[PDB]
């Protein structure tokens, strides 16, 4: 009863799943304007719940290394926290030829994470805490 309309409640958090794509910085701005942040996944249980609602689609999360080390957007510690990288990721790939490596994390079609080019338009998930 405390999540906004069209948001999904799960373990004291509210989630909004986009049905359109945006570059990471744009999806980040979108979530912030809803008094929310790009989804911060801290457990296997929260990972399975997000997977259920996104399906087999590349989807941005609130994890990036644009300024150096890996950081979650709300300040949640990366080093000591949950990780679900696909084997061989993050790899900071430059071979896409678009400039730079790969600095934004997204869920891949099977749920496991990948670092990709932040400019790519992907769907995204916003999260707010109750
Ligand atoms: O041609 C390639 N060479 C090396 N790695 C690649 C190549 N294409 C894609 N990748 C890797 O695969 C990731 C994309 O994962 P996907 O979007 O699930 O296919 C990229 O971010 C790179 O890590
Ligand atoms: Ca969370
Ligand atoms: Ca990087
Ligand atoms: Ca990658």
């Amino acid at each position: 009863t405390c999540c906004p309309v069209n948001w999904v409640e799960h373990e004291r958090s509210c989630y909004w799943f986009s049905r359109s794509g945006k570059a990471w910085a744009d999806a980040d701005n979108y979530c912030r304007l809803e008094d929310a942040h790009l989804v911060v996944v801290t457990s296997w249980e929260e990972q399975k719940f997000v997977q259920h609602h996104i399906g087999p689609v590349n989807t941005w999360m609130g994890l990036h290394d644009q300024n150096g080390p890996w950081k979650w957007v709300d300040g949640t510690d990366y080093e000591t926290g949950f990780k679900n990288w696909r084997p061989e990721q993050p790899d900071d790939w430059y071979g896409h030829g678009l400039g730079g490596g790969e600095d934004c994390a997204h869920f891949t079609d099977d749920g496991r994470w990948n670092d990709d080019v932040c400019q790519r338009p992907y769907r995204w998930v916003c999260e707010t805490e109750l």
